[PDB]
């Protein structure tokens, strides 16, 4: 966890939290964990290059008291390294929405019940260049 | 209560750091913490509308592990209770520089000789909506 780590970000459900960031020339995997602290993850958002025997693919999971939970994982991929990328999170009672920058949209269980988000924090090759709550 | 607090800034000399965020309503003081840590800060901003006997001024500090340092004070007040703001930060070896949204800019001393700029929070009467680095 070398990357922005931000607490008391009380974002609500409905509320959008907009992550923009730089890829990495030559990123193999990227992270964004939003919950209630750093081993209570309702969204452990991780894009992979090349990591873990992925490649190209997303993989979202849940973390409960530091164990995860059950993967998902998303087809398409809109990320480049070396380029600027740009992810909304949203939430309410039952999922998380996550809107890519293709303009595609999926979504993740709310398995914690989460109410409200005051964790975030960046990893692997991924600067995190602005986050704007609405 | 505390506002956002985020930690591993990476910021470096020259890099500005934008902070955007609304005023309450009834805001009487509303505080940026910049450093290493929340003991050790190379730059406490706060904005006294009527707060600690100060009224409409700015007060700046530095903290070095947990012992304020010798205040400074601004003149100019360009903040009003209930409207947005935005302050934008920079440093290098000798100052930290603070530009103002009225387009005043004032300078306060890197006491603390900071390199790296690794931690900031907010408090007071203001909730950040936007954080941009440089
Ligand atoms: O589930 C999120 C974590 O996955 C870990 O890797 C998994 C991998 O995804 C799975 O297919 C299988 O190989 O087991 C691994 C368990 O380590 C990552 O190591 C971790 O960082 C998270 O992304
Ligand atoms: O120096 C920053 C801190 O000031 C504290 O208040 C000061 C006040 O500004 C000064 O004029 C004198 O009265 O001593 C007070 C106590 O040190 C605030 O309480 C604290 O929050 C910081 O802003």
């Amino acid at each position: 966890a070398c990357g922005l780590v931000a607490s008391n970000l009380n974002l609500k459900p409905g509320e959008c939290l907009k992550v923009r960031g730089e890829l990495a020339p030559d990123a193999k995997s990227f992270v964004l964990n939003l919950g209630k602290d750093s081993n209570n993850l309702c969204l452990h958002f991780n894009p992979r290059f090349n990591a873990h025997g992925d490649a190209n693919t997303i993989v979202c999971n849940s973390k409960d008291d530091g164990t995860w939970g059950t993967e998902q994982r998303e087809t398409a991929f809109p990320f480049q390294p070396g380029s600027i990328t740009e992810v909304c999170i949203t939430f309410d009672q039952a999922d998380l929405t996550i809107k890519l920058p293709d303009g595609h949209e999926f979504k993740f269980p709310n398995r914690l019940n989460m109410e409200a988000i005051n964790y975030m924090a960046a990893d692997g090759d991924f600067k995190v260049k602005c986050v704007a709550f609405e």
